[PDB]
């Protein structure tokens, strides 16, 4: 059977993805103005 | 103790905002999807 | 003949709800951050 | 110029850390169901 919305599911996960790499990206931005810190 | 510029909240939020556009984007086609399909 | 299930959209609808509401609240934080700044 | 303590933004990390597990989760949810649509 044809799954009426599987197009929809497909688009839904890749956008998921691309605010996955958002995050990833603004967490590393975060990492990048704390990895010179040797101590706390 | 250790610091960083203020400014970078800045720059998150915006990030955060864009995400908050990007799941709004995607709860709106959900529920658009959800009034096409008439089930009988 | 299709196949249609309903309540898998309403399952990401919830989550992608939910987190929303993380994401707002991270965003409150951010703003409280920002506004004891100009203060200073 | 005005500077915010690190631990700050360890909490903002903290909080995004979370925002990339909901959306794995919801990630693997997609991908269980697109699975699953396979054998209907």
């Amino acid at each position: 059977s044809y799954y009426i919305d599987a197009d929809l599911l497909r688009e839904i996960k890749q956008h998921l993805k691309q605010q996955q790499e958002g995050l990833s990206h603004l967490i590393s931005i975060i990492k990048d103005d704390l990895e010179d810190i040797k101590l706390v």
